[PDB]
């Protein structure tokens, strides 16, 4: 699978656009944009040898971890540290069979119990998601709390926070120009903060907006989406016009029509 | 005012494409555009020194006539052959004052008891808009029945049938950049041909059409709007996105909102 690599160390929102510029690259093939959107890969019919791609993330520490990213929804599917690879639950044995074709060659491959989803994810870190500070110092933690779980050294809820910075850092970026403003912003003044409404709302909604569009009558939605703003103030969204410098890439939800 | 030259003289697709080009840039100012839909200036308060552009056509019978085009809808408010000038009926004193400002040098000044609509012009004239032919030579005898009537030499019904003519291959061809390319269409293999069902939805509609896109939520509508293809089966409208190939310009309905 092609490889992307990004170090915290010394990053700068320009290495960092760079960064998020290719992983888009690579999730992307171009075939499928609808109303200047990008759709990412059907998985029925996708091959496995085009299903991954990954992304070596290097610290300032020296420390290496490689995350395994599914193209057909640009989420973590689990990572590579040393000698051992973990997997989230498979939630399906098509996703099952997929991941064995994953750092083969690692000597121990483990697969937890439990699946990548915040939901899960912020009960075993016992912090949501609005509580757990972004930036490249929190990415700098992280890659070293991923690292050392393969040696003993990092408790689970510790796993399970460094999971959400990389995942939101990573795959939600990848996915919304606005998050990866979001995260450029915290670069360059190096701030380090929770996410605030507007960013946990559009991740919970990256499913209904992919579907919203897809299925819209000429880019009208039939019926509107509640989002927040910084301020937490609600505010609808009635067609695909707004959305589209906010949202970067749609997973496949149906066939685009004549 | 500033005038508009153009002949039916050896016109050519690029001639007539560079004609309708200079009309739409006279009428907007660029100030206003809404969904990357130019919008014409309101006409509340809007300068009398502002509200005009002129036309002068000429054709192979070196024939001249100059048409005056009100800014605030492209339509055709009269016109100047030699020594006469004729305006339709105005709709409101504004309009019967603005027009005193035209053509002030004619010696003969008369304004008609009807006005410029499609339905009294088409009463006239004694035949639809469906069954009059449009196309370069069309264009070129209507100049001259323009201009004879300044001279007993047009009858009524010709006269109504000639602006019929005028006001379709020029005010909405540039209102429409549909329609502008079925002029263009006949010029190229120098056929004329009666307008058909998409082309005359689209004239009936350009009131409700600019509505409906400055009053819509992101640029969906609350309701559709249904057109017609060429082959006369309808059409429903529900965004914006789809008419930005085909219209050019709209009439101002309202302020844009922030």
């Amino acid at each position: 699978y092609p490889i992307i690599n990004f170090t915290t160390a010394g990053a700068t929102v320009q290495s960092y656009t760079n960064f998020i510029r290719a992983v888009r690259g690579r999730l992307t093939t171009g075939a499928d944009v609808r109303h200047e959107i990008p759709v990412l890969p059907n998985r029925v019919g996708l091959p496995i040898n085009q299903r991954f791609i990954l992304v070596e993330l290097s610290n300032h520490a020296e420390l290496s971890v490689t995350l395994a990213l599914d193209v057909t929804n640009a989420y973590v599917v689990g990572y590579r540290a040393g000698n051992s690879a973990y997997f989230f639950h498979p939630d399906n044995q098509e996703d099952a069979e997929a991941i064995t074709h994953l750092f083969t060659d690692v000597q121990n491959r483990y697969t937890f119990a439990f699946g990548g989803n915040y939901d899960r994810l912020e009960q075993l870190a016992g912090n949501l998601r609005e509580n757990i500070e972004l930036g490249n110092g929190p990415l700098e933690e992280a890659i070293s709390a991923l690292y050392y779980y393969s040696t003993g050294g990092t408790q689970l809820p510790t796993l399970a926070r460094s999971f959400i910075i990389c995942i939101q850092m990573i795959s939600e970026a990848a996915r919304f120009q606005y998050i990866e403003g979001e995260m450029r912003t915290r670069i360059r003044y190096n701030r380090r903060s929770a996410p605030d409404p507007s960013v946990i709302t559009l991740e919970n909604s990256w499913g209904r907006l992919s579907t919203a569009i897809q299925e819209s009558n000429q880019g009208a939605f039939a019926s509107p989406i509640q989002l927040q703003r910084r301020n937490g103030s609600k505010f609808s969204v009635y067609d695909v016009s707004i959305l589209i410098p906010i949202i970067a890439l749609m997973v496949y939800r149906c066939a685009p029509p004549p």
